[PDB]
């Protein structure tokens, strides 16, 4: 039966482990089964980085109905704007409930989840030559933004 | 648990900029930009239908239209993954309302505990602890993660 709307639930089959989300935490070591869940992929991929996991998922999706299930759902989330691609390394990033800001696990770029784009310009933190420019001229990057760092 | 925050919903009118924050006791969003009523349980605009009629009509349209079937097959995935459930009383598909651990069904008005994916109460409604998740009975939450299932 899982857990709260505020929680991530472990992906080990039938595991009762769960956690809350935190802006600067992208992995969850389940205290029940001890497997490391990646919160951006919503998957356990302990032998791979996220790009390797997602490229392998697309490969398995050609001859596996359950992987094809997963990938075609991601395609719809991407189109609906529920997920996004990292603007730097282009992995698929899925939402962490209540987090307006994400640091990519693969390339470490800061992502403004509210606007579905980079937080900063190419110079990184403090570079408002690009990115969402939250609170430049006092204006939030979107009226719904509470804290995109 | 987590730092209390507000969770946004975006209007389903194509390319509309309207948006709102989710609230426990609000299941409909009247967009202030386009004035269309969004149902926050179906995540769709179905102003001439109740939610059961909308979901039944969507399943019908799935057999011939491409977009309707990717919508319905996504819901079936969401059901197995646990990002959605069926109302324990009237059995419509209920999608997660971000930041809400309690939901009052739009069709039958049954209170739903999202945390346990089931009824909040027994058959007698509020206060009936003969069924439901029994949250806070003897000071014990219905699940350690529960943030407020009323
Ligand atoms: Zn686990
Ligand atoms: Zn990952
Ligand atoms: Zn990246
Ligand atoms: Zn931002
Ligand atoms: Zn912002
Ligand atoms: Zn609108
Ligand atoms: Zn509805
Ligand atoms: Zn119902
Ligand atoms: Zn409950
Ligand atoms: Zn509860």
């Amino acid at each position: 039966p899982g857990s709260s709307a505020f929680s991530y639930h472990c992906k080990t089959p039938d595991c009762k482990g769960w956690c809350f989300f935190e802006d600067d935490v992208n992995e969850f070591t389940c205290p029940v089964c001890f497997h490391v869940n990646c919160l951006l992929c919503k998957a356990i991929h302990e032998q791979m980085n996220c790009k390797e996991y997602q490229e392998d998922l697309a490969l398995r999706a050609q001859n596996d109905v359950a992987a094809r299930q997963t990938t075609e759902m991601l395609k719809v989330m991407l189109q609906q704007g529920e997920a996004m691609r990292c603007p730097q390394c282009q992995i698929v990033v899925q939402k962490k409930d209540g987090c307006d800001w994400i640091r990519c696990t693969v390339c470490h770029t800061e992502i403004c989840w509210v606007t579905k784009g980079p937080r900063w310009g190419p110079g990184g933190p403090g570079d408002t030559s690009g990115g969402c420019r939250c609170r430049v001229n006092g204006i939030p990057c979107h009226p719904s933004c509470q804290n995109c760092h």
